[PDB]
């Protein structure tokens, strides 16, 4: 069989999209194009990172996605991203535009894959599976920019997000490395709006050991910001010298601490993989915080795909046999 795999991982306030060798981040952002022209958007002829969706010939909608999309529309609006958005119209029109990005980079015109994803840890066995699988796996007819693809999928793989970072790191050639099986390892997320420790023991999510701190990366430059007397521009220019180190050397004071007290003795950590949008910011200073134990990974972005796609290689294996 001609079967190719898709990493998908819908996550925060983006959309990870990877396939061969190709790869896309956007906002998890969908509009629609209407009649209701506007004066300069879609009538300009800038070449826009944006693309048309038609979905099972309904030729009545056609959806808007993309990098560029407020630059061609001002239909452009934020998916649903509760816990149930799984019944959203908005997040199940993001899922097939994604999908279809993906097909887009296929040649021919009959795309089979298997689909590889991940999802909130603590939806992972409930009936929210259920129907994100069910979104997932079945066929469907999807039109990129006048293209038409015809999709089948032949299987799905759904894991707990931070799984799909700790497998970026621990598995080649379809296998977990020898002391990932037994030994314990953290993934140490630092988001927008909260910063995430989930820890794993012998490949298992241990939940006692697992915690979330409702401060991000908004909070610090925020914070930031403040003491200089504008977060949006401390972002853009880190290299306030002063007040950075001061903020940062609270952070993560207050994230080892609760790592000793929750997780337990540094010592016992084979591994604490920095991810999320401040990793780059604070993966240095941890560094010098404790010796040989962090770990970052390039593109920490796409290391959940990355991770996923390793799954889906082996779900495609199952499935060529």
């Amino acid at each position: 069989s001609n079967v190719y795999v898709m990493a998908l991982d819908f996550g925060n306030g983006f959309v990870k999209g990877k396939i061969n060798d190709e790869k896309f981040v956007i906002p998890s952002r969908i509009g629609r194009k209407t009649n209701e022209n506007n004066q300069l958007k879609g009538f300009v002829d800038n070449k826009l990172d944006v693309s048309e969706f038609i979905i099972n010939g309904n030729n009545d909608e056609v959806l808007l996605f993309g990098n560029d999309l407020d630059k061609t529309t001002n239909t452009g609006k934020d998916t649903a991203s509760t816990n149930d958005r799984y019944d959203i119209k908005s997040f199940k029109d993001l899922v097939e535009c994604s999908i279809g990005l993906l097909a887009r980079e296929v040649p021919e015109e009959v795309v089979n894959v298997v689909i590889a994803t991940g999802m909130p840890s603590n939806e992972i066995g409930t009936d929210k599976q259920a129907k994100f699988e069910k979104l997932l796996n079945k066929s469907r007819l999807i039109e990129i920019d006048g293209i038409a693809k015809t999709i089948n999928v032949k299987g799905v793989k759904i894991v707990a997000q931070p799984m799909g970072t700790l497998l970026d790191l621990n598995m080649e050639n379809g296998k977990v490395f020898k002391a990932f099986t037994e030994g314990k390892y953290s993934v140490l997320d630092f988001g927008s709006g909260t910063t995430i420790i989930d820890t794993y023991q012998n490949m298992k999510r241990v939940e006692e050991e697992s915690f979330v701190i409702n401060k991000g990366t908004i909070d610090f430059y925020k914070r930031i910001a403040s003491h200089v007397s504008t977060p949006r521009m401390i972002e853009k220019g880190l290299e306030f010298k002063d007040e950075f180190y001061k903020e940062q050397d609270s952070l993560i004071e207050e994230v080892m601490s609760n790592f000793e007290i929750t997780v337990g003795n540094i010592n016992s950590i084979d591994r604490i993989i920095v991810t999320g949008g401040g990793a780059n910011i604070h993966f240095d200073s941890l560094s010098h915080y404790y010796s040989d134990v962090f770990e970052k990974a390039d593109d920490s972005q796409f290391s959940n795909v990355r991770g996923y796609e390793k799954l889906g290689e082996l779900l495609k294996n199952k499935v060529e046999q």
